[PDB]
Parts: C-alpha cells; structure tokens; sequence
C-alpha cells in the first residue's frame, strides 16, 4: 500500500483505489496502473519533473529503502501477479531489486522529488508506475 500526496490530490496504484477514491475521481488509466482522487487537507509531497535514471524507493515486504538504477518509462510485457494478468503496461520504469504485491505504492524518489510508486514484481524486478509526465499533480 502507498499513496503520492501532492497538493489536493492522492495518487495510488489503480487496483489500490478505495470506493472513496472513485467517488472523488480526477483521472484514471489501467494501462499505467494509476488513479488520482481529489482530497480535503493538501500533500506533503513534490514530483520530480526530470530524466532521472537513479533513486531510492521503499520496500514495505524489507521494511527498508533501496538505492537503485531504473529503466526510462517505457510499454512493457508484465507476468501475472495476484493483482493483475500477464499483460502490457505503460509508463513503466524496471529497477532489479525486491517487490511483492503488497510493495505497490511504495514510493521511488530522485534528488527532484517523488518520481513514481511501486506497480509490478517479480523474477528480481520492481516495476514503477512513473508520474514525472503528468505535468497536471502541479497545478489547480
Ligand atoms: C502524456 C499524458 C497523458 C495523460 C495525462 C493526464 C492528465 O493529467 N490529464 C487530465 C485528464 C485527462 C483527460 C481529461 O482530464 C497527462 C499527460
Ligand atoms: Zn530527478
């Protein structure tokens, strides 16, 4: 579990999202794994807007943060997880480190702010669901 908190709104892994979180939609794509809601109190947290191939993201399954080098956001082929079949996902960023299911929304960090969360696993790989294109968390 995770979320982004930036201004008034809440990025979480799509397959994450609460009841709550769909009756305060602002935008949705399952392609990328992503769904943003609106929120009350403003957020603590920044985006990176940046090409950044190098940061620290936190690992819930080690209770830990790991320094990694990761992918540019790309379409990739993702096998089947307890959350999602074996299908293409967008804007994904591959690092080789630890995340089981329950890692989704853990946070990937650059020296620029929050770059994405956590959205796939497996075989050695933590795949992030990039958020540095949606140039809309800063604004309005
Ligand atoms: C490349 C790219 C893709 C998607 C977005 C999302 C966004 O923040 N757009 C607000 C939504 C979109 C539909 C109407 O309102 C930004 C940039
Ligand atoms: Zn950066």
């Amino acid at each position: 579990s995770g979320a982004i908190y930036v201004g008034n709104y809440r990025v979480v892994n799509r397959h994450l999202a609460t009841h709550n979180d769909w009756a305060n939609l602002v935008w949705e794509d399952s392609s990328r794994d992503l769904l943003v809601s609106s929120t009350t109190a403003q957020g603590c947290d920044t985006i990176a807007r940046c090409d950044c191939q190098t940061g620290v993201y936190y690992c819930s399954s080690r209770r830990k943060h790991y320094p990694v080098s990761f992918s540019k956001p790309s379409l990739i082929f993702v096998e089947a997880s307890e959350y999602y079949p074996a299908r293409y996902q967008s804007h994904l960023m591959l690092a080789v480190g630890h995340s089981e299911p329950g890692d989704c929304g853990g946070i990937l960090r650059c020296q620029h702010g929050v770059v994405g969360i956590v959205s796939t696993g497996g075989n050695g790989l933590v795949g992030f669901a990039d958020v540095r294109d949606l140039l809309w968390l800063d604004e309005e």
